[PDB]
């Protein structure tokens, strides 16, 4: 792609002013939120709790696994991460994810 996962995470860490924390990323990803859309209370609603397995849309269509260990080119395009997170941070949390949240989430996801 046009970037590496490390370059993406570094960019978010610089915007947040702090290093990524993958344990915080894991906790946010598995969390149940109440501020966003009713049908999507968690990132796991579509991607599952184990990101090495396929996820499912809200209609049951298969979503390729988010883990780079199962799907190779994950997190190698800066616009694609922004485009999807720009949509589903709002759907799950009710607001855009901050750059620190994006750093933490990708740091956890990139190691799976
Ligand atoms: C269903 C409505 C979703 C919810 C809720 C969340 N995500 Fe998602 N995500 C969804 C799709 C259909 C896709 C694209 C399909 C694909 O195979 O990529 C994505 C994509 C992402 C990405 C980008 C991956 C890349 O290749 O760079 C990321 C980083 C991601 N999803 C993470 C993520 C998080 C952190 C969520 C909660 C805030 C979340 N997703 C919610 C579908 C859905
Ligand atoms: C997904 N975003």
């Amino acid at each position: 792609g046009d970037t590496s996962p490390a370059q993406l995470i570094a960019g978010y860490e610089a915007a947040a002013g702090a290093p990524a924390d993958a344990e915080r990323g894991r906790a946010l990803f598995l969390s149940t939120q109440t501020g966003g859309k009713p049908d999507t209370p968690s990132c796991t609603t579509c991607h599952g709790a184990d990101v090495t397995r396929a996820g499912q849309t809200r209609t049951g269509k298969e979503i390729a696994p988010l883990a780079p260990s199962a799907t190779p080119d994950r997190f190698t395009d800066s616009a694609r991460v922004e485009k999807w997170l720009g949509r589903n941070c709002n759907s799950v949390i009710g607001r855009d994810c901050t750059p620190g949240e994006k750093a933490d989430l990708l740091a956890w996801l990139a190691a799976q």
